[PDB]
Protein backbone atom coordinates (compact mmCIF):
# COMPACT_ATOMS: atom_id res chain seq x y z
CA UNK A 1 0.00 0.00 0.00
CA UNK A 2 1.21 3.63 -0.15
CA UNK A 3 3.42 4.73 2.64
CA UNK A 4 1.99 7.11 4.80
CA UNK A 5 3.48 9.99 6.61
CA UNK A 6 4.17 9.79 10.49
CA UNK A 7 3.43 13.34 10.85
CA UNK A 8 -0.29 12.62 9.78
CA UNK A 9 -0.72 9.10 11.59
CA UNK A 10 0.28 11.11 15.13
CA UNK A 11 -1.89 14.20 14.28
CA UNK A 12 -4.76 11.84 13.20
CA UNK A 13 -4.57 9.34 16.08
CA UNK A 14 -3.92 11.24 19.32
CA UNK A 15 -5.41 13.78 21.03
CA UNK A 16 -4.25 17.34 20.06
CA UNK A 17 -3.35 17.90 24.00
CA UNK A 18 -1.03 14.56 24.15
CA UNK A 19 0.23 16.00 20.27
CA UNK A 20 1.17 19.48 21.96
CA UNK A 21 2.76 18.05 25.15
CA UNK A 22 5.38 15.74 23.32
CA UNK A 23 5.95 18.55 20.91
CA UNK A 24 6.43 20.98 23.69
CA UNK A 25 9.47 18.16 25.71
CA UNK A 26 10.70 17.45 22.34
CA UNK A 27 11.82 21.20 22.06
CA UNK A 28 12.42 21.21 25.47
CA UNK A 29 15.20 18.69 25.14
CA UNK A 30 16.45 20.13 21.80
CA UNK A 31 15.01 17.43 19.41
CA UNK A 32 12.36 17.94 16.17
CA UNK A 33 9.45 16.42 15.68
CA UNK A 34 9.72 16.72 12.10
CA UNK A 35 12.42 15.17 11.90
CA UNK A 36 12.78 12.18 15.26
CA UNK A 37 9.14 11.19 13.62
CA UNK A 38 9.46 7.75 15.21
CA UNK A 39 10.96 9.17 18.67
CA UNK A 40 7.51 11.81 18.72
CA UNK A 41 5.17 8.64 18.02
CA UNK A 42 7.23 7.03 20.50
CA UNK A 43 6.50 10.09 23.08
CA UNK A 44 2.59 10.28 22.09
CA UNK A 45 2.32 6.82 22.26
CA UNK A 46 4.23 6.65 26.10
CA UNK A 47 2.16 9.63 27.40
CA UNK A 48 -0.97 8.39 26.27
CA UNK A 49 0.00 5.30 28.41
CA UNK A 50 1.07 7.28 31.48
CA UNK A 51 -2.72 9.07 31.20
CA UNK A 52 -4.40 5.43 30.48
CA UNK A 53 -2.75 3.68 33.69
CA UNK A 54 -4.00 6.92 35.35
CA UNK A 55 -7.24 6.82 34.13
CA UNK A 56 -10.40 6.36 36.37
CA UNK A 57 -8.45 5.45 39.50
CA UNK A 58 -9.74 7.08 42.68
CA UNK A 59 -9.08 7.17 46.32
CA UNK A 60 -12.74 7.10 48.04
CA UNK A 61 -14.53 8.63 51.35
CA UNK A 62 -13.19 5.70 52.89
CA UNK A 63 -9.75 5.47 51.61
CA UNK A 64 -9.96 2.91 49.53
CA UNK A 65 -8.68 2.62 46.12
CA UNK A 66 -11.81 2.56 43.46
CA UNK A 67 -12.30 2.50 39.19
CA UNK A 68 -14.85 4.89 38.55
CA UNK A 69 -15.25 4.83 34.15
CA UNK A 70 -18.44 7.24 34.29
CA UNK A 71 -17.72 10.84 33.74
CA UNK A 72 -18.85 12.01 37.13
CA UNK A 73 -17.09 10.78 40.27
CA UNK A 74 -18.58 11.31 43.54
CA UNK A 75 -16.52 14.92 44.82
CA UNK A 76 -15.23 13.58 48.23
CA UNK A 77 -13.12 11.40 45.78
CA UNK A 78 -9.37 12.05 45.35
CA UNK A 79 -7.48 10.51 41.85
CA UNK A 80 -4.92 7.73 43.04
CA UNK A 81 -2.10 8.68 40.87
CA UNK A 82 -0.13 12.09 40.28
CA UNK A 83 1.15 12.22 36.70
CA UNK A 84 4.38 13.76 36.42
CA UNK A 85 5.15 12.91 32.83
CA UNK A 86 3.90 15.54 30.61
CA UNK A 87 5.08 18.38 32.92
CA UNK A 88 8.14 20.70 32.22
CA UNK A 89 11.10 20.03 33.73
CA UNK A 90 10.43 22.61 36.30
CA UNK A 91 6.77 21.61 37.02
CA UNK A 92 7.85 17.75 36.94
CA UNK A 93 10.32 18.57 39.78
CA UNK A 94 7.84 20.83 42.03
CA UNK A 95 5.41 17.86 42.14
CA UNK A 96 7.92 15.29 43.03
CA UNK A 97 9.97 17.49 45.61
CA UNK A 98 6.14 18.71 46.57
CA UNK A 99 5.14 14.15 46.94
CA UNK A 100 8.21 13.58 48.54
CA UNK A 101 8.41 15.97 51.36
CA UNK A 102 4.55 15.31 51.79
CA UNK A 103 4.88 11.43 52.08
CA UNK A 104 8.60 11.14 53.27
CA UNK A 105 9.28 9.14 50.25
CA UNK A 106 12.80 9.68 49.08
CA UNK A 107 13.48 11.67 45.96
CA UNK A 108 14.14 9.71 42.77
CA UNK A 109 17.30 10.65 40.61
CA UNK A 110 15.41 10.67 37.44
CA UNK A 111 12.17 11.83 36.98
CA UNK A 112 9.39 8.96 37.35
CA UNK A 113 5.77 9.03 35.18
CA UNK A 114 3.69 8.39 38.19
CA UNK A 115 2.93 8.46 41.87
CA UNK A 116 0.99 5.82 43.30
CA UNK A 117 -0.80 6.84 46.46
CA UNK A 118 -2.70 3.39 47.46
CA UNK A 119 1.29 2.07 47.02
CA UNK A 120 3.13 4.80 47.97
CA UNK A 121 5.23 5.13 45.26
CA UNK A 122 6.66 6.28 42.16
CA UNK A 123 6.05 4.36 39.03
CA UNK A 124 8.35 4.57 35.79
CA UNK A 125 6.22 3.49 33.01
CA UNK A 126 7.69 1.88 29.73
CA UNK A 127 6.32 1.05 26.35
CA UNK A 128 8.71 -0.80 23.90
CA UNK A 129 9.22 -2.27 20.41
CA UNK A 130 11.77 -5.06 21.72
CA UNK A 131 11.60 -7.60 24.74
CA UNK A 132 10.16 -6.51 27.79
CA UNK A 133 12.43 -7.89 30.11
CA UNK A 134 15.42 -6.13 28.02
CA UNK A 135 13.56 -2.82 28.52
CA UNK A 136 12.97 -3.69 31.79
CA UNK A 137 16.70 -4.28 32.48
CA UNK A 138 17.88 -0.60 30.95
CA UNK A 139 15.15 1.01 32.39
CA UNK A 140 16.48 -0.27 36.18
CA UNK A 141 19.94 0.10 35.72
CA UNK A 142 19.22 3.83 34.73
CA UNK A 143 17.01 4.84 37.80
CA UNK A 144 18.33 2.49 40.41
CA UNK A 145 16.62 4.50 43.43
CA UNK A 146 15.13 1.05 43.96
CA UNK A 147 11.91 2.30 45.42
CA UNK A 148 10.91 3.19 42.03
CA UNK A 149 8.01 0.92 40.87
CA UNK A 150 8.77 0.03 36.98
CA UNK A 151 5.68 -1.40 34.56
CA UNK A 152 6.72 -1.89 31.20
CA UNK A 153 4.19 -2.88 28.29
CA UNK A 154 5.29 -4.24 24.60
CA UNK A 155 2.59 -3.55 21.49
CA UNK A 156 2.42 -7.30 21.50
CA UNK A 157 1.04 -7.36 24.72
CA UNK A 158 3.91 -9.06 26.87
CA UNK A 159 4.14 -7.12 30.69
CA UNK A 160 7.22 -6.80 32.41
CA UNK A 161 7.24 -5.06 36.35
CA UNK A 162 9.10 -5.12 39.53
CA UNK A 163 8.44 -7.99 41.63
CA UNK A 164 6.01 -9.13 39.30
CA UNK A 165 3.86 -6.82 41.30
CA UNK A 166 1.38 -5.35 38.59
CA UNK A 167 -0.46 -2.51 40.54
CA UNK A 168 -3.35 -2.11 38.40
CA UNK A 169 -6.53 -4.94 37.75
CA UNK A 170 -6.67 -7.04 34.38
CA UNK A 171 -9.15 -5.20 32.76
CA UNK A 172 -6.73 -1.63 33.15
CA UNK A 173 -3.79 -3.15 31.92
CA UNK A 174 -6.30 -4.76 29.16
CA UNK A 175 -7.28 -1.14 28.08
CA UNK A 176 -3.79 -0.20 27.90
CA UNK A 177 -2.56 -2.93 25.76
CA UNK A 178 -6.00 -2.89 23.24
CA UNK A 179 -4.79 0.79 22.51
CA UNK A 180 -0.98 -0.42 22.19
CA UNK A 181 -2.55 -3.05 19.67
CA UNK A 182 -4.22 -0.29 17.48
CA UNK A 183 -1.76 1.97 17.31
CA UNK A 184 0.82 -1.04 15.58
CA UNK A 185 -2.02 -1.98 13.41
CA UNK A 186 -2.68 1.68 12.05
CA UNK A 187 1.18 1.99 12.18
CA UNK A 188 0.98 -1.28 9.88
CA UNK A 189 -1.64 -0.09 7.30
CA UNK A 190 0.15 3.17 6.79
CA UNK A 191 3.31 0.83 6.06
CA UNK A 192 5.31 2.67 9.13
CA UNK A 193 5.40 0.02 11.50
CA UNK A 194 8.41 -1.98 9.76
CA UNK A 195 10.55 1.28 10.75
CA UNK A 196 8.79 2.25 13.90
CA UNK A 197 9.59 -0.71 15.80
CA UNK A 198 13.23 -1.15 14.31
CA UNK A 199 14.26 2.39 15.24
CA UNK A 200 13.94 1.85 18.73
C1 LIG B 1 12.66 14.15 24.32
O1 LIG B 1 12.46 12.83 24.73
C2 LIG B 1 11.48 12.57 25.64
C3 LIG B 1 10.62 13.57 26.06
C4 LIG B 1 9.63 13.30 27.00
C5 LIG B 1 9.52 11.99 27.49
C6 LIG B 1 10.40 11.00 27.08
C7 LIG B 1 10.30 9.62 27.62
N1 LIG B 1 9.91 9.52 28.90
C8 LIG B 1 9.80 8.34 29.48
O2 LIG B 1 9.41 8.29 30.78
C9 LIG B 1 10.07 7.17 28.79
O3 LIG B 1 9.89 5.97 29.46
C10 LIG B 1 10.47 7.21 27.45
C11 LIG B 1 10.60 8.50 26.86
C12 LIG B 1 11.39 11.28 26.13
MN1 LIG C 1 9.28 13.79 30.46
MN1 LIG D 1 9.01 9.99 32.06
MN1 LIG E 1 8.58 6.27 31.17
Amino acid sequence: GPLGSMEDFVRQCFNPMIVELAEKAMKEYGEDPKIETNKFAAICTHLEVCFMYSDFHFIDERGESIIVESGDPNALLKHRFEIIEGRDRIMAWTVVNSICNTTGVEKPKFLPDLYDYKENRFIEIGVTRREVHIYYLEKANKIKSEKTHIHIFSFTGEEMATKADYTLDEESRARIKTRLFTIRQEMASRSLWDSFRQSE
